């Protein structure tokens, strides 16, 4: 992982994360384990900060791009009020169906609008008309990393001024800091994409940011205008 | 408690932290280098999250326990509105005086009430105030680690419902996750103090928490009732 030791990571999770993690999330996280790409599920530690932030801002309307088996989606639904509404976009319905049973048992399916679609199409479609633009309290971008910069353009219209946009995987295995020659071939494409995204966000005068080493790296942005 | 490599840490600092850090904070950081215990100055990355949270909640009235040469104090002062008011407590005025010229250059001394006192004494005097309870938006506890549990008792009374209390050094050099036999003698007292503090915060029904590996570990709490 990103910390000095796996033991340190496990200490944080056991001490402060797992005891406060909803039972349904645990259940989903366990179901997820049987998936061949289980590693894609959102870090429970990153999730804990997402929850904290959602509650701090009393987020009610949110959007998630990249749902997979549903851990961040369920965490978000559990964090927001009973009347909260989430727009959840992914082109993989099969993966969503792995976490859906836990979303149902948790009593929060009513909060979720799952949109099975290419993400760019879905986001641009939402930006037609007036009911979506500037309406979201919080956005989570966790889909295909080479498209993050393009998603940022849309999220910065979808999320209201003063709202939050978070990007996952912004340290990409630590590889973004390493000399390129040390990096396995399979990691290079997203390494490049994430480096470019990080530079963009750090420079963007339209946001305040915090780039955190939680899970695989997560960056929270507040929209200034 | 830190990251897998110095390279990764320096990447985050240079890419996302230092370019957005206030000039006067850098100045203070440089002055701090001359103090024999300079290592006690707050991590700029933890600071960047502190600023983010402070702005997110529109904190105006804050309290800091453990000032040293002033990095977190100045960061807080720059984060809150012009009419913001900070109660800043430390028994070492000499260290405060190292940061004070930068606080003055920044034009924020007027926000700060520096109390040169034992921390528990200052907090208990504050609490004799008939209207002190629930008056603070944000507290930062960064003094002597064996007293963190007692400080929490006080901070839970001083900070408003929905307010935030943060504790620094909640991973104590990573030692909290190591068997005691692998830890230097001089680190053992605070290792145990922080282990117990973390257990207390994790189990406290009055708060929601997030325990983060930024700097030496920082835990943010939100008071629920
Ligand atoms: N162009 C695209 N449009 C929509 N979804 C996409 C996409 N490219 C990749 N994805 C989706 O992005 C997801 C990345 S993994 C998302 C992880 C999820 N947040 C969790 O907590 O489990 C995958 O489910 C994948 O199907
Ligand atoms: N019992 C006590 N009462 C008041 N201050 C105390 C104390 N024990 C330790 N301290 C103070 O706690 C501080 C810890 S270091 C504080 C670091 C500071 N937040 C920064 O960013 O620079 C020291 O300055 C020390 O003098
Ligand atoms: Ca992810
Ligand atoms: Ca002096
Ligand atoms: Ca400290």
């Amino acid at each position: 992982g990103l910390l000095q030791s796996e033991e340190l990571c496990q200490y944080i999770l056991r001490t402060s994360v797992y005891p406060r993690e909803a039972g349904f999330l645990k259940e989903l996280r366990e179901a997820n384990e049987s998936h061949p790409d289980s590693y894609m599920s959102t870090s429970p530690l990153a999730g804990q900060l997402m929850s904290f932030v959602l509650k701090l801002v009393n987020a009610k309307k949110t959007i998630e791009v990249g749902v997979f088996t549903g851990y961040s989606l369920l965490l978000t639904a559990l964090s927001i009020p009973d009347d909260g509404k989430i727009t959840a976009i992914d082109f993989d319905r099969e993966a969503y169906e792995i976490g859906l049973p836990f979303i149902r048992k948790a009593g929060v399916e009513h909060k979720i609008n799952f949109i099975e679609s290419d993400a760019m199409l879905a986001l641009d479609n939402l930006l037609q008309g007036q009911e979506s633009e500037g309406s979201y309290d919080f956005g989570f971008v966790d889909a295909d990393k080479p498209n993050y910069i393009k998603y940022h353009e849309r999220l910065m219209k979808l999320v209201k001024v003063g709202g939050i946009v978070a990007y996952d995987n912004t340290l990409w295995g630590g590889t973004v800091a390493q000399p390129e020659s040390e990096v396995p071939d399979f990691m290079k494409e997203n390494r490049e994409a994430v480096i470019e995204l990080n530079k963009l966000l750090a420079a963007d005068p339209r946001i305040e940011i915090v780039h955190l080493p939680l899970g695989d790296g997560i960056t929270f942005c507040r929209r200034l205008y």
